[PDB]
């Protein structure tokens, strides 16, 4: 009788999948979104829906800003499109100095557009190949980075990322990212620091030479990783080695930038890191495709046109839509609310987790949070079956919300969600979980 | 000096500040441009200049600056939902897109779609596609070619040593063969001889090193763009895409540049008999310019991926499939496939009776408005004049006429394929003063 | 000082050989310690060229298992070279070859039928381990182990994990080839035991195929069982069951090299059979096979084997009719003179000995030995571990100029490899050599 | 009658295929040889045959040489091995001063010792590699290299060295060797040259930094792609091109090495040209695992230890058997006498030729020929059919010889061969050709 409400929906579905490849979709819900504003959805049926994913953080200031929404339509009207890869126009040139002066660190930086976060990746491989003449680069396992060649050889999230399509991008090493979840027993996090630490320094004793790696990437919070955030001396480990070893330490904002964690870069999070290389993405440009490689200036300067461009790249109508997203950003202090809001969140799902059992690990840092479901506590045996059934009654109930991993709830609403929606989601889940000991959601 | 910078004086401050920001690899540049705002053909730049737009932003403008009808779609589709990501859940425009794509590509068999937001990527889906549905690694491409700068893509390009410079190792398993030449050819070589000479090199790996058992796909632009606007000769084609057949090679191709009606026929691949592609990547005009690109190909090669082996968040974007739709209405509505193919006559025509008077143009090369002038320092040695077609340039510039070279000695000719009669004549004309006052000694480039 | 000059006196035409040599053969092609030119050898005794005389405890890495100029071996070979140096059988056939690939295929670990290939080379034959997986599974991807090594061929060089120089300024190297950590039972976490050391190890084993890896991709995990270049390192028997069953799980080929292992330097014939009911579906064979005569094999079930048509593996002169001979002639000396008991016997023996010697000697940190096949690990400090580099190649130093030849593993690791014919007497004027030099070293009257 | 007289050898071999891997043999005949001395094969039948073939090219001083022979078993009877990874024997020391010293050119020269001319070719590319900085080999189409993952890259003369055991090497590309045979009606030789030199440019005019790529690697003569000899003009360009852009030239001379076309090194047959890096192999030791790689003194210096060693190259008994050979092709004139019956031998297929019309091209430098068959002198279409009757006809008639590229024979006896069996050779190939003429083989 939900499908009774999803009539349109599931007849315009059935239809697209006859023409739109699978591989390009990972299916939760028979959604199709009509229009939306804020944190709000409305299907094409009527329904309407609380966003907890913002379109995997690339809306954190919220649908349809009126701001953003007028930048578009305003700039559309004077010029769709000229490429950047051969001339110029005033709203990437505001965008591109804006973007190197509020990069993370002092340092002067300079900056080279695309449209995906994947293509700011391929990039990173390239500046930090050109810039320290090593071939060598070094990814996470369960890093997400993109679905460009280069970038999808150093992610590590999916095994449908590597199966079938390679040889991949060659001299790329994955390393294993810390988790402070399923520890040994009896583990600080000093001990987990330094066992990650180790584990990371093994290729290098053994068949990686650190004089020829060019770059680590690492994202400082993984996203799709289950939004595990690397412990504070572990990543002061990396970046001192990286620098004593003259390679280039990489970070990937893509997903936990632009204030999502509450501060304004994820990597802000530690303690006086200023990275050679960055990739930002998906909230910039409020979901119109744009994306940014930002550097220290030495290193953007080691390569030639045409090494690293795209036509429709810096596009000025995604270039206008960005300075008005960190406008917004900005004048509404989305970084502060972030902050604010995610310390609520996290007390929150902290008190449904005394109540309800199957919550293992409550994670969050801003609005942005992992809550994963365990069978058991000591076993934390992984419990998708529990978090599949979670998300399907909030949907039905009017909350949009989906697993990183299979078992782990991902949260991440638009930075703007009113306190009242926010409240009445969290209510929802609340709901969902006791809903789903009781055994009454049926997939 | 003081009369450049009298015209573009607000355009030189701006530039100057921007290279402080802007990394030198992303631009090739050629002039002081920075355009405020522009309609059909017309570019006005930030000073007040006014020019004609024979560039169209690399075949990105088919349809012309701010059509009204795609700044409508734009516009409308903003206030509605600016972007939901199709790699999670769906949206009307995308979904009416990707069926019209699937429908409008080239040949009857039943295609797929998956979106991108270059062709770029739209290349790199092409390799990872025809990899997973053959379960063979080999990819060949061409010298001369341009698929694009992300890794796949850019391994697969031949068009500058600055792709490969620095970056590598590149993509494993690529082999480059050579496009066929249809100007610098032996004594006597007829087009039947190119044909056969270059079906040769093409087959040279295959009897050598390279297994056509294990070769998963051949990717060729049916016309190079950046390589020159080249076109492969129908046998050379045919051959090719026979042998694909019969090896159980994919045939793919790359439209990016030259489909969306550049050529004269929707799409570059129609100029040659009865050809259906496995593959073709699509991308630059689908949009309008906004980003947007597409990798179409029959079904039973695009069930070969399960997610997320493709998908990028902001592809299939809703403002810019509600351009595209709104840009593949344009095209049909406004016939510019038959515009570009009757206009095309034309200038090939104007550039042949240039070329009577100005001998430094050694092939005039045009397939719709669509079109490489190259020039030559003498028709018989056919040694390339770059510093020639820089001050033909240069000059346009500087008398209201936007356009560019490729491989250093080759004019460049691809408006909006809207572009008024009356100002392609104008274009024209200043061309045509270029290449007397290059012959003359009047333009020296500072 | 005066003591050096003396030293040196006595090599005095070694020394001035080796100066003209280094005019003209490549550093790279050799790692130096002495200066050690050998004009003579049999049994476990080598003589220099100077009349130097020096119990081999290295066997030259662990290609003379059965002595140098073992009588068999050396009449074989003459007798051969006489009737036919050589033939290639990239084209032809001839007995030996014929003869030694049979035995090869049978005397295999375990009874599934196999298959033999030729090479030159340990590292040729690794390179084929790689070929045969991924002609048989049809998949890419190979996982081989931190601290191995498994040669310097293209293949074989990239999935070895053991020197920085054999990745440094050649690259890129083979693709689709991921490393994985081997397990160390002595640098462990305070109170692990071996149970809790191979469930951490695997759990790192299988950190890639829970990311980028996929299982199904993977044509074959590569492991020595036992890790000579990494420091005479056996893995545990549950590590081992644990790749050893996730392979067969996910049809991924299970594969050995038993380049130094092999042939009865553990005290069993084959390394693997150290472990319980193991057999592999692809293993490389070398370095003894044919007391240094360069031979080497591939053996693999018989499907792996069919799994290539010719030439896809095949080298001019690998399969030599006089290499051969003198392999067929090593494994009869093997089999004749009981080599492999002797090794276990002697393994046993020699492990008690280096025991004792660390019960006075507090900077021996470990001793491992299977077989006459030992890692005496130095160290700083019992607790620290901390690598002593410095005390080692001093043992190794006062061990040569006391008529001993033996080398070290890591910096900081003695290698114990001697032929396994070694005579007792041998074996132990050897160790107490051995024992004089950590005392020597403690006092401080060795100087490098 | 022919199976008849194989029974030993068709057992023997029967049983063989059940134990040793396919893929591990080009297989041609039931031949399965005893003994051997100088071009003479004896089999385990008792059969005996001419060698044209000397285990492709790696007996060129004779099966079973006395004096090679000696100095195996002297040498074994003192030390059989002890590795120079870590040590020292002599040798080894003086072998590896003799080749430094006997290679081509007047540069100062180092070595290194492998077992196969395949290991000498990874080689090749690791030190080309380490000395320029830069990651490209351009090596040829029709090559070969070898069969380890480097060597196995780089060649290109069969499809079953690429098939299924991908991915290979990266950063290889292949160029089109130079075809002097099936060319453009009309072409002079300085037409083929330059238009091969043209389609070398292209891929550095396209995709290829010349500025990125560490060497060329050349067979001076293709062995394995036919015995076609690049023309002068064209290596002179390639050679010339290289030194421009920084990028090594490296030579292969495996095969055509050591006498084999009557110069001492193939690359001898062009004006000159002094190389970076070569590989040797194959007749280094008489067909004892030995190989080298031999380049200047710079590019030799770039890597350390362990880049490039194996445990039983540069073996002691394999060092002495080659020493022997050395002085063997010294002592009895062979480079010489390979120059002299090469000449006379291509004027004996040449005769051929012209009462044999299957013959479309005579190819031979020294003792070293591809006799090419073609159904047609115009169209050169290849008969591999015509080649394995001729070659099975030679085999019953007591002559080894096999074919490459299914349809060229391959022309490759020891350097030794006595007259009257070269003589006797000759005129069993000339009757075969007649017996194919009148279908009588089949
Ligand atoms: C989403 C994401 C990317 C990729 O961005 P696309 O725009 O989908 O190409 C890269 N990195 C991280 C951490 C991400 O979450
Ligand atoms: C422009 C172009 C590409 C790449 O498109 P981007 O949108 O710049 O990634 C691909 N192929 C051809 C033929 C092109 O001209
Ligand atoms: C010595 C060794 C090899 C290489 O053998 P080479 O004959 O030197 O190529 C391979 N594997 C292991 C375990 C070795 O010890
Ligand atoms: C035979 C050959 C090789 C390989 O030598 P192996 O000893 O078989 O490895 C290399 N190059 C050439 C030209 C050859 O003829």
């Amino acid at each position: 009788e939900l499908m009774g409400k999803l009539d349109k929906a599931s007849k315009l579905i059935d239809e697209e999948n006859k023409y739109y490849a699978r591989s390009a979709r990972i299916n939760y819900y028979n959604l199709v979104i009509d229009h939306a504003h804020g944190a709000t959805l409305v299907d094409v049926d009527g329904n309407k829906y609380i966003d907890l994913l913002a379109s995997a953080s690339a809306i954190n200031v919220g649908h349809t800003h009126e701001k953003v929404v007028k930048a578009i339509a305003d700039q559309a009207q004077k010029l769709i499109h000229y490429t950047p890869a051969y001339f110029h126009h005033v709203p990437g040139m505001e965008l591109s100095e804006k973007l190197a002066k509020i990069a993370p660190g002092n340092s002067p930086k300079m900056v080279s557009f695309g449209n995906s976060g994947s293509d700011a990746n391929d990039a990173i491989i390239k500046f930090a190949r050109a810039y320290t003449g090593r071939q060598y680069i070094v990814s996470y396992m369960g890093s997400y980075h993109g679905s460009t060649y280069g970038s999808q050889t150093l992610s590590g999230s999916s095994l449908n990322m590597t199966r079938k399509i390679g040889p991949m991008l060659p001299s790329v090493v994955h390393v294993p990212y810390p988790d402070s979840y399923r520890t040994y027993p009896g583990e600080t996090e000093h001990d987990v620091s330094l066992r990650y630490f180790n584990e990371f320094k093994k290729p290098f004793e053994s068949f990686l030479p650190a004089d020829e790696t060019a770059c680590v990437l690492i994202e400082p919070i993984q996203g799709d990783g289950g939004i595990i955030k690397a412990p504070e001396e572990y990543m002061q480990l990396v970046y001192k080695f990286c620098h004593e070893h003259g390679i280039l330490f990489a970070i990937d904002e893509v997903n936990q930038g632009l204030g999502r964690t509450g501060k304004m870069w994820a990597i802000q999070q530690f303690k006086d890191i200023e990275p050679d290389l960055m990739s930002v993405g998906k909230s910039l440009a409020s979901g119109m495709p744009l994306s940014a490689v930002i550097g220290k200036k030495e290193v953007m300067q080691s390569l030639d046109a045409p090494a690293h461009l795209f036509t429709t790249a810096g596009n000025p109508v995604c270039s206008a839509a960005s300075l008005a997203t960190l406008d917004v950003i900005e004048y509404e202090g989305l970084v502060e609310k972030s902050a604010t809001d995610g310390a609520y969140a996290k007390q929150r799902f902290l008190e449904m987790q005394q109540r309800h059992p199957m919550i293992g690990d409550v994670r969050m840092w801003g609005l942005n949070g992992g809550i994963e479901l365990v069978k058991d506590p000591k076993t934390k045996e992984p419990d998708s079956d529990a978090a599949t059934k979670v998300i399907y009654y909030a949907f039905a109930h009017g909350v949009v919300i989906i697993t990183l991993a299979g078992n782990i709830l991902r949260f991440q609403p638009p930075l703007v969600i009113p306190r009242e929606q926010l409240d009445q989601a969290l209510q929802v889940l609340d709901d969902a979980f006791t809903a789903v000991e009781n055994g009454e959601v049926t997939i």
